[PDB]
């Protein structure tokens, strides 16, 4: 957990050394106080609420005995933006005069300009001189003064009360804390990176990551080669290999040193910046093992030119270099979260395992064929069999070797692989006592390893199919439902198409869920972004405030209607106006097209004015794949109520492209023609209908 | 994403060339305007709202200087349905006279009839002649005219302001855009298919799919055979094989060409219709590799009759034909969504892998046995062993061959299969250096492949058992619960039966969930379909409107009651009337059957009239598997309130088959008999009861 943050207060607190201060805005008129620490409150005798919004020069704290010249000077300093210190008399809430050592400082910004102020205080009551308006005695006054001035005289100037002339050194020294602050009060209130000391590298750096990678590679190499060295016995013919080993050792040593320096992450503490502490932690955790791993033994052997027994035995100690793979637990934790890399890791392990077991097998073979001092080749073991098979058996004249050093290793590896992978060819196969046991052991291990690999693979398969399989299942269910309730061929098909289409468009993402997952402000922002086509285009929302916009966005849905898929049907409740950001719709009343609705159009019903739910007078079908942005009336109404000044503006602006409330008066042409035709062709039953007519007339008014 | 859509506006916009227009309904009287683009609005000086519903001839735009004859002509044209162009003077909102080149056009339909109108406009102010009612000067007027007529004179007629006599060519040319429109304004407002140009085939066609399938097959064939050719060396004995290869190459070439033409789907753009663009895209993506794959090398070799070195080397280049399987990534994306086909694909891959590795093995064998120039058969390799085994070893007189060309391949394949499948018989088995390494490699590959297959199988198994296993678990849980709370033997059993029965009926489908998954209108339609047995049968809903019906459907539940499973119990709240679409129920009051309720019956309580929740006066049991359609009173009430005219009708129509509110007055026959019997057998304590009687009497009034 790391990010750019403006840790301003914290730094000041750290520097403090148990001192008090206040903060004020520079660019605002009268220098208004915006913050005060608890110490200051304790001192002055005011709460944080009543202190804020007052002038930073402290107009409320002045009185009769306060010097005007000093105040003027302070004002001048404020105007000019300058670091200064002043001794000045001021009153408290309870009206007791106190001398304050006011150390002013202007704070710069990340844009190099002055923005905030700082002003630290300190009591110079007992130090400067005694004055009192009303008191029980002089002694009492003195006592009171002493009580007041505890922070300076108590903890910082605690070697001073024995030695005389504190004004020469002690007060000045105390002021030196403030002076230090002057540097510690230049963090500039800037959203900066986490401050780490020099001679230390970060936990999450690029360089560090590269180094880690390199170390991993080295460890892998060591794992590969050390066992080979142990078993097949190259016997350091070439010095190049030795040199390489030495280099590796050196690198390991360097890495150890780096580790001591570098930063760490705890469960509570996300970043640790203390070097000594980190060193201690390292020592506690993993130092000893690491150090044991990385001693350059070859180098040590080379120089002294001493005992043979001492040397050979020492060489044997190289077995411990296998423990170097302890570094791998850093990325194990760093890369276990991923699914796919785990498989790779497993594969690598398998390879390594095969190598190791091959080496062991070779060693066993070596042990077996010259076990007895009588020098019996024993017609058995795997190695002998191999020799017999590939040509070049064993003979004497001494003991002449059979198979080549390179081939043998390969053979061993093959055997190991067979054992592991459950193939089991059996060209090379276990015959002897120890050998058979070893084989059994490897099989036991091997099966488990294989099983684990399989499991991992299965899990991987599951965790990519899960997103689509669920969808498939859903689709199947829908189909079954349709089959069951015997839905007509067309409607069902349409539904299916819609379902498919949504999946194609979204790629399996619930928008609401995503929104929920995001926090409040972020969610609002996202919503705003989504409805940018609404707010930027239409004239209604250009005047709208930011808060208002945010509010609107939360309530705005969005609908992707298909071609020939009607939104509002004649009779249905008009409960939401709908903006058309794209596509094209048609409005059909009495099976006749009354209105086309294209890009940047609106329809629904004016709710805020009429204040009643109305029937939809006409059908509204969509022509193309039309994107609509709709909002439920109630929510909209609420929003309008909240933002009263905006409501009027909205009313003025938002002209609906077509109201679904209003009827349209019209006749069809065919009907008219028919009427005309009839015209050329052509009292007692008027009384039953006359009454009706009268009633109608009455209703009309 | 493709569907039949009436992209009417878009086509017009495309044709436009920065021009304005309005749309009006032909069949409606007075030719009402239903749409106007932004350009038109800008020109005339009106919003879209006030323009709509006016006459398309523009009665509001006329004035004093407007010619009546022209208007009459326009009217005549409208009446007759005819394409014409007219120059006519009209006013704007601000009352400035303007000459408009009004290009009228009637729009046909998919049913061949005329339905909509079009009428494009263009400013002929500066072009025709100058007239003004009020003006500052002539120059000013001219300037204004110029300002007005920018679309024609600015962009279309931009080579015209140098050359004289613009009325001869320029105006006419401008009108030619309109003329073009006349063709581009014959899309007919028909829900048509997506318009694609000729010489291009669709992405999702039947023919295209077939072609793709064929290509896949060809690729498979190539994968099978090319390696065989490389390894076993038929040496083109027959020309038939060569011919086949040539044919394949030709087909591939054809496919490439087809690909250049054919359509494409992007992430944003669902269909691409531009040919050049598609070609470019193809070039960017996959052209080069494909072209490299498909050169007919054999053909090239055949004709020239040139160098042997040149030929043989060239032949070697056929290795690249393995890369032809790049076509497979089209169906990989198309068929990864399915679970079952993936298994098949994997199997195919496995087969192919086995083939390939067999070929490699054979090659290795070939390399090995005559490695040295001394011609040493070396008593080893797999091939030699095989020869020794099946009869016919090697000999000389030259070098006579041992095993047959057909058998060997088969043997190799078998070996490969053994390696892969983890069987490992070991008739054929790795003995030599390179060979052993190869074997190891194959084992490493093979195990992984096998594991993947296993994983896939497991996933498949999971994704069909998941629907039923959950159900089983649920059942188990229910059983456990019953066991725990010690529910009586009968009730528990009944519950279990019900649970089973529901599962049997539904086949594991939550109806509500399905409904939710569907969108609004679709959902409503589905609901309506479901309650077709209600609405079509009963006389209540025949008069009901469509919107009303829709509203009702949303609120209508449906219940599948078992035999002997009572719905309403005496005392329970009657909060929902219930229609019986099927089955048969009995109503039991005081342990006596008062009413049978069969098909097309109703019961519950009249809510809308009485307006109070009442106790159920009697039990209501079901006889058979009865299907009920019920609706909660509150929802129904709301619906009724919404549709006021319908409510009265509903009240008039809906006669409940039996009210659960009302008591029935009756005596049992046995009781009567008893009373009668008693009759033949047979004042001071009247005063305690007299008071009670009096009270009762009082209550009565
Ligand atoms: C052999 C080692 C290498 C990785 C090991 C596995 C790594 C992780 C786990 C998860 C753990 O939980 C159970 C043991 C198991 C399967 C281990 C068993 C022993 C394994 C197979
Ligand atoms: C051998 C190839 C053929 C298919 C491959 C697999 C296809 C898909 C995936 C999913 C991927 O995620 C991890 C690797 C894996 C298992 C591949 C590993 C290597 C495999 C087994
Ligand atoms: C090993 O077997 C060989 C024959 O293959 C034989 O001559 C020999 O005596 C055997 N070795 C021993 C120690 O018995
Ligand atoms: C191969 O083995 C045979 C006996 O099976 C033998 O006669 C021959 O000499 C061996 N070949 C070589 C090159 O040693």
């Amino acid at each position: 957990l790391v990010a750019p943050q403006n840790t301003f207060l914290e730094n000041i607190v750290r520097r403090s050394n148990d001192t008090n201060f206040v903060l004020g805005n520079a660019q605002i008129v009268d220098w208004p106080i915006v913050y005060s620490n608890d110490g200051f409150c304790k001192l002055s005798g005011y709460h944080r609420a009543e202190v804020m919004q007052k002038s930073s020069a402290c107009s409320f704290m002045y009185g009769e005995l306060t010097d005007k010249d000093t105040v003027e000077k302070v004002r001048q300093t404020f105007e000019n933006y300058e670091m200064n210190s002043f001794e000045i008399l001021m009153y408290k809430k309870n009206r007791t005069p106190v001398w304050f050592f006011v150390k002013i400082a202007p704070i710069r910004n990340e844009q190099d300009k002055v923005v905030l102020f700082l002003c630290t205080f300190s009591d110079i009551t007992a130090f400067k001189q005694p004055i009192e308006d009303d008191s029980c005695k002089g002694w009492g006054k003195f006592a009171r003064l002493t009580r007041a001035l505890t922070s300076s005289r108590g903890v910082l100037q605690q070697l001073a009360p024995s030695v005389q002339k504190g004004e020469n050194v002690h007060k000045h020294s105390r002021l030196a804390e403030v002076l230090q602050l002057g540097s510690d009060i230049l963090p500039q209130y800037k959203q900066e990176a986490p401050k780490t000391p020099p001679h230390i590298i970060l936990h999450y750096c690029v360089f560090k990551t590269t180094w880690d990678w390199i170390i991993l590679i080295l460890t892998f190499y060591t794992a590969i080669l050390v066992p080979y060295n142990v078993s097949f016995k190259t016997r350091q013919n070439n010095v190049a290999w030795l040199v390489v080993d030495s280099i590796v050792d050196v690198i390991f040593l360097v890495d150890i040193v780096l580790n001591f320096h570098t930063t760490f992450v705890g469960p509570a503490g996300e970043v640790i910046s203390d070097p000594k502490l980190i060193r201690m932690n390292y020592l506690k955790t993993w130092f000893v093992i690491d150090l044991l791993s990385c001693l350059p033994y070859d180098v040590i052997n080379a120089f002294e030119n001493v005992d043979e027994g001492i040397s050979s035995l020492f060489s044997s100690l190289k077995v411990v270099r296998l423990l170097r793979l302890g570094r791998v637990a850093r990325k194990l934790d760093h890369y276990i979260e991923y699914g796919a890399a785990v498989l790779v890791l497993l594969v690598c392990v398998f390879g390594l395992a095969a190598h190791w077991m091959a080496c062991i097998w070779y060693s066993i073979g070596d042990y077996e064929i010259f076990d007895e001092d009588t020098k019996t080749i024993r017609n058995n073991s795997w190695l002998y069999q191999l020799a017999l098979d590939i040509g070049t058996p064993y003979q004497f004249n001494k003991w002449e070797g059979g198979p080549s050093k390179n081939s043998v290793y390969i053979s061993s590896l093959y055997f190991t692989m067979t054992s592991l992978t459950s193939v089991g060819f059996g060209n090379i196969a276990p015959s002897t006592d120890i050998e058979k046991i070893f084989a059994v052991a490897i099989m036991m291990i091997g099966s488990l390893l294989y099983a684990t690999i399989f499991g991992n693979v299965t899990t991987i398969f599951q965790q990519m199919y899960a997103n689509t399989n669920r969808y498939h299942e859903m689709l199947n269910s829908v189909r079954d439902f349709l089959k069951l309730y015997q839905v007509p061929k067309g409607l069902s098909e349409r539904v299916m198409d819609y379902i498919v289409s949504t999946w194609s468009m979204s790629r399996g993402i619930d928008t609401e869920k995503v929104l929920q997952i995001c926090p409040k402000d972020m969610r609002a922002d996202i919503c705003v972004h989504l409805n940018r086509k609404v707010f930027k285009e239409h004239p209604a929302f250009r005047l709208a405030s930011d808060g208002c916009l945010r509010a609107l966005a939360m309530e705005f849905q969005t609908v992707h209607c298909a071609p020939g898929d009607l939104i509002y049907h004649a009779g249905e409740s008009v409960d939401s106006l709908c903006f058309v950001v794209s596509g094209s719709l048609e409005v059909i009343q009495d099976d006749e097209v009354v209105a086309i609705l294209g890009k940047g159009d609106v329809f629904g019903d004016v709710f805020w004015k009429e204040a009643t739910l109305a029937q939809s007078c006409a059908n509204v079908r969509a022509l193309t794949y039309c994107d609509l942005h709709v909002i439920k009336r109630d929510a909209l109404q609420k929003v309008l109520e909240f933002y009263t000044a905006f409501s009027h503006s909205f009313s003025r602006n938002l002209i609906l492209t077509y109201n679904l409330r209003k009827r349209i008066v019209f006749r069809k042409i065919s009907d008219v023609k028919r009427e005309e035709e009839e015209r050329m062709k052509r009292l007692p039953p008027d009384h039953p209908v006359r009454r009706l007519f009268q009633r109608f007339r009455q209703q009309k008014e």
